[PDB]
């Protein structure tokens, strides 16, 4: 049952919205800097995973991806308008995207994921 949008409250990993799957963009909004948005997706077979989050408002935001054991496997690179990055998932399991805004008022966004998901 893939999602197309975040589902509040999703302010922790235990309440993360998901799963996210390739080919189905996910919409949300960072409401203000106190809004933390967590998502999850499942890796079923080893492979490269790519994440692109289009920033559809002004502000500083970024994301980190965690594995099930709270290790960070991937951090965002800002190109100005997209927060992107990729990693090699050596092991199947659930991964979590932690998205937040460190400095901004209001940010819509759109998550796209590609690869072995
Ligand atoms: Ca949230």
């Amino acid at each position: 049952y893939p999602i197309g949008t975040e589902k509040e409250p999703n302010n922790s990993k235990e309440t993360a919205s998901g799963p996210i799957v390739p080919g189905i963009p996910v919409s949300g909004t960072i409401e203000n800097t106190s809004d933390q948005d967590y998502f999850y997706f499942d890796v079923i077979t080893p492979g490269e995973v790519k994440i692109d989050i289009n920033k559809l408002g002004y502000g500083g935001a970024t994301w980190v991806v965690y594995d099930e054991n709270n290790n960070a496997v991937s951090y965002a690179t800002d190109d100005g308008q997209n927060l992107s990055g990729k990693f090699k998932a050596d092991k199947p399991g659930r991964y979590y995207i932690h998205l937040y805004m460190f400095n901004g008022s209001y940010m819509p966004y759109r998550i796209n994921i590609e690869g072995s998901v």
